[PDB]
DNA sequence: CATTCGCTCTGCTCCTTCTCCCATCCTCTCGATGGCTATGAGATCAACT
C-alpha cells in the first residue's frame, strides 16, 4: 500500500523530470535517473506515515538560457483541488516571483479552480495533470515520434520558404497529449521527425490551435 | 470571528428526439393518370369615320 503509493510516487517524479528536461530547464542527470530505492531514501517509504508528504515532493526548475525564468511543480495533497489551492499556490508564486507552474492532481480539479487556471493565464500559467496520465512518458512510446518545439525565428523561415500562411500548415490542438506534454500555446509550432519507409525520413510542421 | 448555513451556479449522465444514409450501368412489360351545359350581363379597346 505504501509500496504501491512510494511507487508512484517515484515515477510521476520521473516523468515530470524527463518533461522539464525536455522543456529545457536545467535537470541534472542525477535526478532524471534516480532509482526508487533512492527515492524511498532521501523522500521515505511510508507516505501514510507522512513520510514523506506530497508538500515535500515539490520540484523548483530553472531554464537552461535564462536562470530567473523558473517553474514550480506542486503536488496537492487533496484528491480534488479547489479554488483555495490554487489562491495558495499563487500567492507562493507571486512572492517568489515565479510565473509558471505544473499542478498534478490525483483525481481532479473543481470548476472554479479549472476556471481559475484560465483567469489568471497571461501573468501566471499553471497547468494541470493528472497524476494518472503522468505514471508513463507519452514521448517514449514507439507510435509517438520526435516532437520539437520550434523557435519564432524558425517559423518564419518555414513560412518564407515554402511560402505558405501560417493556417495553410497541419494543426495540433493544444490540449493534444504531446502538446500539453511539451506545454505549447496556441500559434506556436511543432516540428515533426518521423522515419519513413519510403524516404528514410520525413519532417512535419504542425501549428497549435 | 469561526464557523454554519443557505443559496446560486456549473457540469456531468441518460434519456428523448431527430435527422441522415444505404454499388454501378443496362433491358423489357404493365397499370394509372387523363378535369359540365349554356344563357345572361358587362368591360375592354380594336377598329370605322
Amino acid at each position: 500500500d505504501d509500496e504501491e503509493e512510494t511507487y508512484r510516487l517515484w515515477k510521476i517524479r520521473k516523468t515530470i523530470m524527463q518533461l522539464c528536461h525536455d522543456r529545457g530547464y536545467l535537470v541534472t542527470q542525477d535526478e532524471l535517473d534516480q532509482t526508487l530505492e533512492e527515492f524511498k531514501a532521501q523522500f521515505g517509504d511510508k507516505p501514510s506515515e507522512g513520510r514523506p508528504r506530497r508538500t515535500d515532493l515539490t520540484v523548483l526548475v530553472a531554464h537552461n538560457d535564462d536562470p530567473t525564468d523558473q517553474m514550480f511543480v506542486f503536488f496537492p495533497e487533496e484528491p480534488k483541488v479547489g479554488i483555495k489551492t490554487i489562491k495558495v499556490y499563487c500567492q507562493r508564486m507571486q512572492e517568489e516571483n515565479i510565473t509558471r507552474a505544473l499542478i498534478v492532481v490525483q483525481q481532479g480539479m473543481t470548476p472554479s479552480a479549472k476556471q481559475s487556471l484560465v483567469d489568471m493565464a497571461p501573468k501566471y500559467i499553471l497547468e494541470q495533470f493528472l497524476q494518472q496520465e503522468l505514471l508513463i512518458n507519452i514521448t517514449e512510446h514507439e507510435l509517438v515520434p520526435e516532437h520539437v518545439v520550434m523557435t519564432k525565428e524558425e517559423v518564419t523561415e518555414l513560412l518564407a520558404r515554402y511560402k505558405l500562411r501560417e493556417n495553410q500548415l497541419p494543426r495540433i490542438q493544444a490540449g493534444d497529449p504531446v502538446a500539453r506534454y511539451f506545454g505549447i500555446k496556441r500559434g506556436q509550432v511543432v516540428k515533426i521527425i518521423r522515419p519513413s519507409e519510403t524516404a528514410g525520413r520525413y519532417i512535419t510542421y504542425r501549428l497549435v490551435q
